């Protein structure tokens, strides 16, 4: 069968903290008031919930009102621990107040307002700095909830809200986010097509919180090389074929050796043979102001098959293309 797998960082930080840190089928919602917040307008509808922005006549802020459509009381209760355990984390959304909300029967999540520009618009504009100085920004957070033992799941640049006014960044959505047990079984659905490990692609579900590392390359690649996806697959198996026409079929291939994986064979009619890359083929002249040989090394150290190689967020810090981000 398949080799176990563990992650190299912050592993037994759930076993070490108190079953009611992590056991979240027990958590106890504590309910605020309802008819404190006033919805102003709708501005977006996922497959889980409706997101609007509001105000709290009890404090004139202006809030962001998540309703969850109805989903098995775990995840609800899940997603809520999650904000809780990380409020007050560097760049995480920070849950302000729950309540029942009296049409749609479920709670809905209320959360600080971030004035945001929608990434297609900003993404077009990012200098070469403002892209270190978020990516930074990001790995603060990643560092943060991987420390607290939680996995994101969900890194896409629509996680991602950015008031560039301010520099504000914060890491929102965080209803796949789910605590990292060594030895676990996760759900391979997970992520959006573009940002799926490899290990999701093979079917590996012994993963850990390096999955939101090969999620975070992938952004990365779309911002320095201009291309938004960058992995822009039609389909999961087509998705690891675009993956493995850039990074070679022989490492994809020690990689499921090493943890005894089998691919499913239909990849026998579409997978072919491919030779590692070399990330300068992607340079062109409309990118190459964003692209420098420290850019195309980090990116190189995220975007590796195998989950237990890619740097992990902490080290990541640490790497010369973050050496020109005044810190604060
Ligand atoms: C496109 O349909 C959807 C449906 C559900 C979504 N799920 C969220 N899960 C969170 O935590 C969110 C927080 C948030 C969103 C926007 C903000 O400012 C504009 C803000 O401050 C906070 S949104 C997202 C999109």
């Amino acid at each position: 069968g398949p080799v176990p797998s563990r992650a190299r960082v912050y592993t037994d930080v759930n076993t070490h903290r108190p079953r009611e840190y992590w056991d979240y089928e027990s958590h106890v919602v504590e309910w605020g008031n309802q008819d404190d917040y006033q919805l102003v307008r709708k501005l977006g509808r996922g497959k889980y919930s409706e997101v609007f922005e509001a105000i709290n006549i009890t404090n004139n802020e202006k809030v962001v009102v998540k309703i969850l459509k109805p989903v098995k009381k775990k995840k609800i209760k899940r997603e809520i621990k999650i904000l809780e355990n990380l409020r007050g984390g560097p760049n995480i959304i920070t849950l302000a107040d729950i309540v029942k909300d009296p049409v749609s029967r479920t709670p809905a999540l209320v959360f600080e307002h971030v004035n945001n520009t929608d990434f297609k618009q900003l993404y077009q504009t990012l200098t070469d700095y403002d892209i270190r100085f978020y990516m930074y920004e990001i790995l603060k957070a990643l560092d943060y909830c991987h420390s607290m033992g939680i996995m994101h799941r969900d890194v896409k640049p629509h996680n991602v809200m950015i008031d560039h006014e301010h520099r504000k960044l914060r890491l929102i959505d965080w209803g796949l986010a789910e605590f990292y047990h060594p030895g676990q079984e996760y759900n391979v659905r997970v992520a959006s097509r573009y940002f799926k490990g490899p290990e999701l692609l093979v079917d590996y579900q012994m993963y850990d919180y390096s999955l939101d590392m090969w999620s975070l390359g992938c952004m990365l690649a779309s911002m320095i090389f201009r291309k938004e996806p960058f992995f822009h697959g039609h389909d999961n198996y087509d998705q690891l074929v675009r993956i493995a026409k850039v990074l070679g079929t022989e490492d994809l291939y020690d990689y499921i050796d090493k943890y005894n994986i089998e691919l499913d064979p239909r990849f026998n009619d579409i997978l072919g043979r491919h030779s590692r890359k070399r990330w300068e083929r992607f340079v062109h002249s409309e990118n190459q102001h964003l692209v420098s040989p420290e850019a195309l090394d980090f990116l190189d150290k995220l975007l590796r098959y195998d989950h237990q190689s890619r740097l992990t967020a902490r080290e990541a810090m640490e790497h010369p293309y973050f050496y020109t981000v005044v810190k604060d």
